[PDB]
């Protein structure tokens, strides 16, 4: 088995896996909508409850499964629960990533394609201080780089330099991919964050310096860090932070599981985890949440920055920030560092949700990483094509994979290794090797908290708003669900010639 | 390796491979749109130059594989061409025929419900001669079945029985074939096709003796075999006419060479061969070809009967043939009749086009039967969602599969097993065994002929008409684009796995 060669790029390559566009993009945006600093406290109880426990139930079955020669959850839920359903079920530790790498490269590439817009000037001039005048030039680039539908058809024209750019981008996610754990994953890391922490940082004080005469940074601030105990009533609010939670630290999506097993059988995973887990809490509140919704507000106030975020997923980060950068000298490379930063934290997040079916194909199916990857990089290009042309099949694919599916997964992995393989060897099994013991407390919420606080979210989400989307949406969802579901018989398709390879010696 | 038990059971098989819906529903529609006898001498020379010996090369090269354990052409190819591209070719063979099942087996499960309701008398009474108050309870009878668009949206809504008969004939294709060849197939066919001709004759002779005001059954005849040298210029008529042959006598589907790869290494192909392929003409144009056109032709004259044939690939056998019956005593009986004879040619048919998937399972993968079986039904279950759901998808499969990809795969296996392996190898190989010989002119028909007429009219394909199909259609037509060009690369990747298994021994 590859193992990570070092401690710091153990902890590099799995800060990188969770700090991504969910930090930059996704928090800012749920983080307005919900209310600012009403969205906070249920945030911060969604870590302490769901994020640290599961982070460390995750890496515990990964580097278990990896001392005995598998990384991923077909095998690992079978070798913790020896029942042929377990294999099924664990086909969604191999489909969930899959199927989220295939809207999050394609939006990675658009971070790259604007990166490259922006280095090099073709951007729009908004005119020489009406907000629309502004922030139009902008959503129109957005919008012909990407095709969205102008007419009746749920049809997408994506310029064809983002169709290059989706390509180069898989081709890069390749070579890193292809060079493996410790020469590509973990070298790639080293590099990748230090400079994406640093330019975060230099974008963070560049937005403290905003002001106008609608307001500061610091009104985003206080907004944003500022309490409102109304809110903590709203299931709404809790949903929204529990599912960043699970995003945001990659919980839910097979990928924390495979990187965990290339941890060697000793090597500790209790502090490892905790700081993979706080570097990406920082970079989260800290710095995503200090770009954003800080430039937003001081720009248009706080009414007008919450009604933007609840606009779209895409007009804070991708149109407003920049119509902003806009208005300010040298706004044009502040957008080019912006996107660079959203590229970069992409790129060490979807290289993540790649090595699943790396691993799989590798660890299951025995081709070498070489074949693995390419075939991994094919079918995710290839089914890119339904994300890149058919109006809101990213958004279907992001409710299926990257929202109920992931808080779906969170409580079936956390079943099968702390109430059927057993919570007291799962307990054992997270602290072995620990540099510091997990908080005996966490044994309770491990076994106790964490799995009714997830199974009552999930019956309120099934309830009051999965009946919408299966009878408030366009027709066309049914090509998405009919392809995702798809490959899920594809992967179990797999997970059966594996089974028979196996048996063949 | 399985092998045929009989030689009746072998040419049976084989007759019930190619004698299925092309002869009594596609025959005659594809000859009243071509000017009835102006279309009969391209077929009887397309047949003569184009479907026997074609037919003598798949059997060859099946027989060829099984004796080497390889019943399909990415093996096959390979074998007569040790080149990896032979490989790739050698997955249309695969995935022809696996198309063609998602939409064939749908249209086999309306025959089915039809001869269900028709035997039940659930079915329209039209009132006690207006032609549109007889046609229109039976057009809406078709149309409620599958749900044909009422709206603007290309959205199918079959009826629930519909969607139940389709899982009752899957049911029905896999009680066959999960038995195998001489228990399965081969018993199945002994049963199968005396009781199609049986039923066919009965239904000429009914036939036979309608006669209305506007003409009689033998006018419907003259139409069909009179000839119009006119129309001996016409290029579409000679593409009309050779896919027509190909889709009749199952050429370029890989269904010929399968079954071929279960006759023993020693065993007759020529003779076998051609009477299989004298059978499935006989029954086209004497059964087939005396049914449907003679009937429509009594009942409303040539000029009505041709713009029926026109309206519509289903008008002629679902629509106006029950419509007519319907004026009849017995009427419904005869259409049940009419329609059991559908639903036995279809499925004798049907199983033959999944039987290529199952045997590369089989023989490339290792897979039992039973689950070669199972895993070949689910997929083409699955897929025919698509079918059975988007309109016009059907249409869409059938072209690049049934129509062009068909011709295409024809050639090439031309070009591999007469070309490139050798036609002196090719040539002994056909006729090794042979109870009778090859005429020797076909030797140079194989060689010369035959690859010139099949290249010349898919270079005329290309150039007229396949231009239309990419720009004149509906944007839907990409979803099934995409989804079946995915099929091909899954299949690439089975060939991929099968390549692996291999060398790991
Ligand atoms: C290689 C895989 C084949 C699948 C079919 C996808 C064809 C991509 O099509 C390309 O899309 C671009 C973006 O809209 C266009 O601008 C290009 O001109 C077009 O050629
Ligand atoms: C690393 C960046 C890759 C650049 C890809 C080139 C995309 C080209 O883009 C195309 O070509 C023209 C360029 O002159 C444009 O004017 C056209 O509108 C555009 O369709
Ligand atoms: C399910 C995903 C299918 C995507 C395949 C779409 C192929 C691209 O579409 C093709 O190229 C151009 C680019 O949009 C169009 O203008 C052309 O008319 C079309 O043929
Ligand atoms: C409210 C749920 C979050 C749990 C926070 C736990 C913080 C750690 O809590 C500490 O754990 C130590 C190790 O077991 C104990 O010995 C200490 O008494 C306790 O303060
Ligand atoms: C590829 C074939 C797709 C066509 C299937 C459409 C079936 C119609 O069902 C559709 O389901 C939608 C999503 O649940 C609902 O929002 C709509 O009410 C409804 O039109
Ligand atoms: C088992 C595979 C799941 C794929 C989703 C297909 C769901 C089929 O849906 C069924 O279609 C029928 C025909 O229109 C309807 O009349 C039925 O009421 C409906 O339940
Ligand atoms: C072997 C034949 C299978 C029969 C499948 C039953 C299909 C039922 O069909 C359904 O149920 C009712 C029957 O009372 C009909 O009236 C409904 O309209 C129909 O949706
Ligand atoms: C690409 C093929 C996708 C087919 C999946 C369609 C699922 C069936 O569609 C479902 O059931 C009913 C039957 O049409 C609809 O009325 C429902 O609103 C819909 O949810
Ligand atoms: C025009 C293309 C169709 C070919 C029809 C060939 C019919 C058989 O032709 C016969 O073949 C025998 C065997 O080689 C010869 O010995 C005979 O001379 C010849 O009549
Ligand atoms: C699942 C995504 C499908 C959307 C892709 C539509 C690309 C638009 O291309 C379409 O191609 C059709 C077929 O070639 C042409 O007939 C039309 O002119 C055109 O609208
Ligand atoms: S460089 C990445 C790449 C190129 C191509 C051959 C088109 N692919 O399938 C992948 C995604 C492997
Ligand atoms: S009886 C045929 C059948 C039933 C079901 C389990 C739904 N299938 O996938 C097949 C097509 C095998
Ligand atoms: C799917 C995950 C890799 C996403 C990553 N945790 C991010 O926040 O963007
Ligand atoms: C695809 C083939 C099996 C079709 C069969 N030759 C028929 O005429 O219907
Ligand atoms: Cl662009
Ligand atoms: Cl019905
Ligand atoms: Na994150
Ligand atoms: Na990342
Ligand atoms: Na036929
Ligand atoms: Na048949």
């Amino acid at each position: 088995r590859e193992h990570w060669a070092t401690r710091l790029g153990l902890i590099l390559a799995m800060a990188g896996n969770a700090v991504g566009l969910g930090n930059f993009l996704r928090f800012p945006v749920q983080a307005a909508e919900n209310g600012g600093g009403a969205f906070m406290i249920p945030y911060i109880i969604a870590f302490l409850l769901v994020g640290i426990p599961l982070m460390w139930i995750e890496w515990a079955m990964g580097r278990y499964g990896g001392a005995q020669g598998h990384g991923t959850t077909p095998a690992i839920f079978y070798l913790l629960w020896r029942n042929r359903f377990a294999k099924i079920l664990g086909v969604f530790g191999l489909w969930i990533p899959l199927v989220v790498a295939i809207y999050y490269v394609y939006i990675e590439s658009w971070t790259l394609g604007f990166a490259i817009k922006f280095l090099v000037g073709l951007v729009p001039e908004p005119p020489p201080t009406d907000p629309d005048s502004i922030l139009r030039p902008f959503k129109e680039f957005l919008y012909s780089y990407i095709g969205v539908p102008k007419g009746d058809e749920p049809i997408l024209k994506p310029s064809l330099f983002a169709y290059i750019v989706f390509l180069i981008t898989m081709c890069i996610n390749v070579s890193i991919l292809i060079r493996g754990i410790s020469k590509g994953i973990e070298r790639f890391a080293k590099i990748a964050m230090p400079t994406l922490f640093i330019l975060a940082v230099f974008l963070v004080i560049r937005v403290f310096l905003l002001e106008t005469p609608n307001g500061t940074a610091a009104d985003g601030l206080n907004f944003l860090w500022t309490p409102d105990f109304e809110k903590l009533k709203d299931p709404g609010v809790w949903i929204a932070a529990v599912g960043q939670i699970f995003f945001t630290l990659s919980l839910g999506f097979g990928a924390i599981i495979t990187y965990a097993s290339y941890v060697r059988k000793d090597q500790d995973i209790v502090l490892s985890g905790l700081t993979a887990a706080t570097l990406n809490e920082k970079a989260e509140v800290i710095l995503g949440g200090s770009i954003s919704i800080p430039a937003a507000v001081a720009f248009f106030g706080v009414a007008n920055a919450v009604a933007i975020a609840k606009a779209g997923a895409f007009n804070l980060g991708f149109i407003t920030l920049p119509a902003i950068f806009s208005q300010t000298a040298g706004g044009t490379f502040l957008g080019f560092l912006w996107f660079f930063l959203l590229f970069f934290a992409g790129l060490t997040s979807s290289i993540a949700i790649m090595q699943p079916m790396i691993a799989f194909l590798e660890d299951e199916l025995k081709l070498s990483r070489k074949h693995a990857v390419l075939w991994t990089a094919a079918i995710v290009f290839f089914s890119a094509h339904l994300v890149m042309f058919l109006n809101k099949s990213l958004d279907e694919m992001d409710f299926w994979a990257g929202t109920i599916g992931v808080v779906f997964f969170g409580l079936t992995e956390l079943i099968i290794f702390f109430w059927i393989f057993g919570a007291d060897k799962a307990w054992e099994e997270i602290n072995r090797g620990g540099i510091i013991k997990v908080p005996r407390i966490y044994y309770y919420v491990m076994r106790y908290i964490t799995p009714a606080f997830l199974a009552v979210l999930l019956v309120v989400w099934a309830r009051e708003y999965i009946p919408k989307i299966m009878e408030e949406t366009h027709w066309t969802v049914w090509i998405t669900r009919f392809y995702i579901i798809g490959l899920f018989l594809f992967l179990t398709f797999l997970v059966f010639l594996a089974e028979r390879r196996r048996n063949h010696e």
